[PDB]
């Protein structure tokens, strides 16, 4: 009754009478003097809204395994207060269900989150199909998670074709059968090891063809598991150029 | 109603709590409620917090609201927020004290995968080659990767907050917000994923040649752009001792 920080409200569907609590006349944004009506509380709701909260009404009037559904109101000039309304299904007696009872709560925080939430994965998607050089994100297993636009060109593999499958099937052999030890060496000297080091090494496509590339890495701690975030660098027209330079340059020395 | 509701009076000290409620905490059906059994539930860190909290509550009536997790089935747990308030039997004894469990499991998602990805934002950050720099739909610097740091002279708090010109010479410095609001207007066959080489300025003063791919998206109603600077000058060295090689043999 007191504090709490959530407000409550009841609702006959008979009759159709509608008493809220103090604190959720806050939530509303209005109610100073004006008394509960159901009428009142659909006209501080969006018009989209309102048709929402009625279908939940009616669906939870024949059957209906609870009502929770969230709207946002109009409260101030240039923000608008999200609330989940909950409610539950109380019948009178074997014959009918005549007042459903529940609570309002305040979601503003939930929603941040889930809009930040939203923002991140909307980047990651422009990050995969813009980044120039080939990005692959593995597991501790070296189980790949995240296959940019640039590396399923240079590689051959489409992103659903290579997430799940271990990055071993990017390079051949002997990289290839001994990478999952190489990863597991790792994970228990823990040293400044060659994380931040590029070391040039051999990538092969599904083609079956090799080629000369530079990778750098980024590691990452997640849940209890740890991830490795690679950036590619094809060096096949690199090093042609400069054999080419370097030998338009002896055929004098 | 997915929602459980609960009452701890503090006087007799009783706990009785509906059904949704004993489900949520993994609690049997033939189990009684009490006040030792809830405490049970929770694991010694949110134990003490949640006696804390009732403590506090008490001795102040400000409300009371905690988050745990019990280990429901095994395996993984069940997320609960629990939120409550005191009613008064007089005018100055406090004697009950009702609310409800929430289930939280999926808000507790969101917040795991939020963190995810802004620790993997980080990474990405600190870890990319080349310089990775995103804007929002005006030019102000929103991200600035440890490579842009390094190849423009300006650290990312230095540079967050500024206009993506003072990374530019003239005259392309004084016409870069003509550029953006050109192509937000009429957005159509524009240079945006087109990479011309272009002129770069360091904080220096001095200059150097490089190509940028640029990446458009949307959030809340604004456009943003990510692009990545890939410095020229050691290529057109490269190939500029090439034709010095081989036009020189004529
Ligand atoms: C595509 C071709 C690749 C090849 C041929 C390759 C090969 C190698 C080699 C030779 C080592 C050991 C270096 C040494 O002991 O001197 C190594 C280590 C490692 N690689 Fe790969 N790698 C490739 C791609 C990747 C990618 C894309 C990632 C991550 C996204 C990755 C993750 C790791 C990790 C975490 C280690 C151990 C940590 C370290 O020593 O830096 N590898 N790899
Ligand atoms: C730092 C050196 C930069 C220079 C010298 C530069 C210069 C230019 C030029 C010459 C154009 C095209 C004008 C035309 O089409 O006639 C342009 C357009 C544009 N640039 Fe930049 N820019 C730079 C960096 C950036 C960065 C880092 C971003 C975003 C991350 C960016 C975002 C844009 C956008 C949104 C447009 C308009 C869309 C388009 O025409 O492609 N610019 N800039």
């Amino acid at each position: 009754i007191e504090g709490f920080g959530v407000g409550t409200w009841d609702l006959d569907l008979k009759t159709w009478a509608l008493d809220w609590s103090d604190t959720a006349r806050t939530l509303l944004g209005i109610g100073q003097d004006q008394p509960a009506s159901y009428d009142l509380f659909l006209s501080r709701l969006e018009p989209d809204d309102r048709e929402r909260v009625e279908s939940a009404i009616k669906r939870v009037s024949e059957r209906g395994g609870g009502f929770d559904v969230s709207f946002r109101v109009a409260g101030t000039s240039n923000a608008g207060q999200w609330i989940r309304a909950r409610a539950g299904l109380i019948r009178d007696e074997a014959g009918t269900a005549r007042h459903l009872s529940g609570i309002f709560l305040d979601i503003d925080e939930e929603k941040q989150v889930e809009g930040a939430l939203r923002t991140r994965e909307t980047h990651l998607r422009s990050i995969l199909h813009t980044i120039p050089d080939a990005m692959i994100v593995i597991d501790g297993h070296g189980i790949i998670q995240l296959f940019s636009t640039a590396a399923e060109r240079l590689f051959g593999w489409s992103e659903l074709e290579a997430i799940g499958q271990n990055v071993n099937i990017l390079m051949p052999e002997p990289d290839r059968s001994r990478h999952d030890s190489y990863i597991s060496r790792y994970r228990t000297t823990s040293d400044p090891h060659i994380i931040g080091i590029g070391r040039i090494v051999t990538g092969k496509r599904r083609d079956g063809t090799t080629f000369p590339m530079h990778l750098s890495i980024g590691e990452m701690q997640s849940g209890g598991e740890p991830y490795f975030t690679g950036f590619v660098r094809d060096l096949t027209e690199h090093q042609q150029t400069q054999a080419r330079l370097q030998e338009l340059q002896s055929e004098l020395v």
